[PDB]
Formats: structure tokens, sequence, C-alpha cells
């Protein structure tokens, strides 16, 4: 369905070179999420399998009202807008990391990413 599509193009990239702030810039800009500049965004590196994995009792708990935190760690990268326009061109300030992550489920599948703890 289009909501799992469209987590996948904001916030999945299987396996990424350097994490460096030229990676955030240049993603960002690939993805499409440049008009205007996203303030964060961050993406989740690894197997698909394991992200899907997280709307069952297989990788997953119950969290918070509505949410859903993983069982295991991931690889993720965490893009921050530098300056004060929101308009390109977007500078980015790369954070690389390795912890569980928080998201919506919707019929089997996840469809929101919670970006409050990388915040």
């Amino acid at each position: 369905n289009s909501r799992y599509t469209h987590f996948l193009t904001q916030h999945y990239d299987a396996k990424p070179q350097g994490r460096d702030d030229r990676y955030c810039e240049s993603i960002m800009r690939r993805r499409g999420l440049t008009s205007p500049c996203k303030d964060i965004n961050t993406f989740i590196h690894g197997n698909k399998r394991s992200i899907k994995a997280i709307c069952e009792n297989k990788n997953g708990n119950p969290h918070r009202e509505n949410l859903r935190i993983s069982k295991s760690s991931f690889q993720v990268t965490a893009c921050k807008l530098h300056g004060g326009s929101p308009w390109p061109p977007c500078q980015y300030r790369a954070t690389a990391g390795f912890r569980n992550v928080v998201v919506a489920c919707e019929n089997g599948l996840p469809v929101h990413l919670d970006q409050s703890i990388f915040r």
C-alpha cells in the first residue's frame, strides 16, 4: 500500500557509503525532501524484513499511545538542517547512530517514523 512505500522513500536506505554531511545533502535532494527543506530526517539502514517485523511480536513491543518500539538495534543516520532558511540550498549535518527505533504500524506495515528520539 501507498503509505508503506512512502515510508521507504523518506526513511530507508539499504547500504549507504560514507554517512557524512555530504551524504545527507545529496540523499535529501535525491528523495525529493528539499522544497521546503525538512528540519530533520532520519534514514534506517540494513534489512527490509527486520523493519517490517517491528509490527509483529517477533521484533517489537507496544509503545506509548499508538506506537511500536523495535527489539533489535539498527544502523541509522540523522540529517539535521543547518541555518535559518527552509528554502534551497539546504545544508545538512549528519549524525550516525545505532539503537532501536519507534514506528507506527497499519495493516502489518510501518507507515510512520517517530523522530522525537533523534532530536
